[PDB]
């Protein structure tokens, strides 16, 4: 993107300022965004027809579409922002696939819906809130979460405790299937195999 005023006016600034190819898509293939974005009337409009949000780098203070941002699915970031929960709860619950690898948070709120959410790739995040976080993301429940880089992950320890929480997913908790992923490390398939029965 390039600015966020009116739906019009915005799309033909991306197709001048960005210089791409929007025409109302559900695929926007664009690159970048300010980080005083206002309303996003683009969204609010094209909202009927969107799904594959692409972006590269990107900030947000204000949202104030979300009531528009309540069709997006495929969150395709890259490197963002993100700051006050004014839209985080719309996306999360039409959303499905949060593919952005690194993106700054800290709203309680936010990522209590946007984590709770199907599947989301964060492989460099910021949010250090375990006090909350740890169980308030909807932890026990979710499904595929993937956060490789973020304080929260650092401090339980990336590359020790990793093994330990999936093999504690599959043989102690009900649903959590995808608890960061990279817990295989080769031993899921051994220590949680023997644990299960062989």
């Amino acid at each position: 993107m390039a600015k966020a005023t009116t739906i019009k006016d915005a799309i033909r600034i991306f197709e001048e300022r960005k210089s791409v190819v929007a025409t109302e898509a559900e695929k926007v293939e664009l690159h970048g965004m300010i980080p005083p974005i206002e309303k996003m009337d683009a969204t609010l409009s094209t909202l009927k027809a969107c799904k594959h949000l692409a972006l590269s780098t990107n900030n947000i203070e204000k949202i104030s579409s979300l009531s528009g941002m309540e069709n997006l699915r495929i969150l395709s970031l890259g490197r963002n922002l993100i700051k006050k929960i004014e839209n985080l709860d719309a996306v999360a619950d039409t959303l499905e696939e949060l593919w952005i690898s690194y993106n700054q948070i800290a709203s309680l709120s936010g990522i209590e819906k946007l984590v709770n959410l199907r599947v989301l790739y964060m492989s460099n995040n910021k949010i250090t809130n375990w006090g909350e976080i740890d169980k308030l993301a909807a932890l026990d429940k979710l499904e595929d979460l993937l956060l490789a880089g973020n304080p929260l992950y650092n401090d339980y320890k990336e590359n020790n405790a990793t093994s330990e929480y999936r093999i504690e997913v599959v043989k102690r908790l009900p649903n959590l299937k995808k608890l960061d992923g990279m817990p295989v490390d080769v031993d899921e398939r051994e220590q949680a195999n023997v644990a299960r029965g062989g």
